């Protein structure tokens, strides 16, 4: 079965936000205007029996103090009364602030997305579901103490961290998104288990700075971590095809070397050629271009690893409906062998007039540096094999 997170409650908590106002509204009813909805098994989101459940459960990979000045900053913003300055340096301590502000619902939303991918995390553990998405998730910068890039709470470290402990296991973690996703490096760093790549774009001045050069070499894991993290940074401009080439053979060998228990993927939007960032040219086609997205989600899957499919960036809403859309049917067809077909066409729902003015399901665009990170972790892959005593051809 292909589990999907959803509910009434958390479609109201995952459109509370202002950064990313009702993206999440605008993916479910694209998925279900399609009728695939039927397709998938609902996954509630997970929800406790007390302050003190909720609080163990955060608190595995953030501090009390932290989760203590977000649930103060829910609190604060539900007043018509400006911060005092004490409060606004705790903010500060925090980073609560900037790129990361408190609005009324801070504290619900973040943990909607935390509440979606620990029950996503439980669903494959329990084997009910082969797959699980949670396109409500994905957030992959936020740290231990610290708000970052649009991330409250960590809800992929939680989601490894509960299927790593699930056996009285080792996880691949693949991150898609345009962004490098250091919160969930820097979390597994010193643990072999968990094995982190990401590829995205690096360049000076560009967001989070990480997943790059440091002579200069890449730090790559420390202590038994020591070359669990892996990093592939792109140059801008890079279309469909060179970034499948590009990560193919690094997906296929990570496999074979980790063998890995479950699979975590990222699927941040922000890489497509329509996203405001207009970075990176990745588009959503499906031919019967390839979507580099479709590409190393259909590889990912034919792996036959039970895996949990998350979103992320994507600030092109309508785009990124469009394109997790896509990812959902294909998840359907890789895993239940029953064919979806997807018309070309938008069908009519309450969202019909932000797909306008053409109405149609692919995104309205037209189309050796590489070889060196291929050899340099393909030397990585071994080193990480040589020191987990792993055996490999
Ligand atoms: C304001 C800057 S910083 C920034 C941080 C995170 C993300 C993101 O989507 N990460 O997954 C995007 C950003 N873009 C900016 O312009
Ligand atoms: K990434
Ligand atoms: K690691
Ligand atoms: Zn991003």
């Amino acid at each position: 079965s292909v589990g999907i997170v959803y509910g009434d409650q958390y479609r109201q908590l995952c459109c509370s936000s202002p950064k990313f106002g009702d993206r999440y509204a605008l993916v479910m009813d694209l998925i279900n205007a399609y009728k695939l909805i039927p397709e998938l098994s609902r996954v509630p989101p997970l929800q406790w029996d007390s302050p003190s459940r909720m609080y163990e459960a955060v608190t595995a990979f953030h501090s009390t103090e932290y989760v203590d000045a977000l649930k103060k900053l829910q609190m604060l913003h539900c007043e018509e009364k400006e911060l005092t300055a004490d409060d606004e340096l705790l903010m500060d301590s925090f980073s609560l602030n900037y790129d990361c502000p408190g609005f009324p619902s801070v504290f619900d939303y973040s943990l909607a997305a935390v509440q979606g991918s620990l029950a996503a995390a439980s669903a494959l553990i329990c084997r009910h579901c082969e797959v699980v998405i949670n396109w409500g998730g994905g957030w992959h910068h936020a740290k231990r103490s610290e708000a970052s890039g649009f991330c409250y709470l960590n809800d992929i470290v939680l989601a490894i961290h509960r299927l790593v402990s699930s056996t009285p296991t080792r996880v691949l973690y693949v991150d898609l998104d345009l962004h490098h996703g250091d919160g969930v490096e820097e979390a597994f760093w010193y643990s072999p288990r968990v094995v982190t790549f990401s590829v995205h774009h690096a360049s000076p001045g560009f967001f989070p700075g990480t997943g790059t050069w440091n002579l200069p070499i890449f730090l790559n894991g420390a202590g038994r971590g020591r070359f669990s993290a892996f990093n592939l940074p792109l140059e801008e401009g890079i279309n469909d095809l060179d970034w499948s080439n590009a990560i193919g053979p690094i997906l296929d060998s990570l496999n074979i070397v980790i063998q890995p228990s479950y699979v975590v993927v990222q699927c941040g939007a922000d890489c497509l050629a329509t996203d405001p960032h207009r970075i990176f040219r990745l588009t959503n086609f499906y031919p019967n271009s390839l979507s580099g997205y479709l590409y190393a989600i259909k590889k990912i899957l034919s792996w036959k690893v039970p895996t949990l499919i998350l979103g992320g960036g994507g600030y092109n809403f309508p785009d990124t409906a469009r394109l997790w859309t896509r990812v959902t049917a294909l998840t359907i067809e890789e895993v239940k062998g029953k064919k979806m077909t997807i018309s070309p066409e938008i069908p009519e729902h309450s969202y019909f007039s932000r797909y306008g003015p053409d109405f149609e399901l692919d995104i309205d665009y037209f189309p050796d540096s590489i070889q060196k990170h291929h050899r340099r972790i393909l030397e990585q892959l071994r080193n990480y094999a040589d020191l987990n005593k792993l055996i490999y051809d």
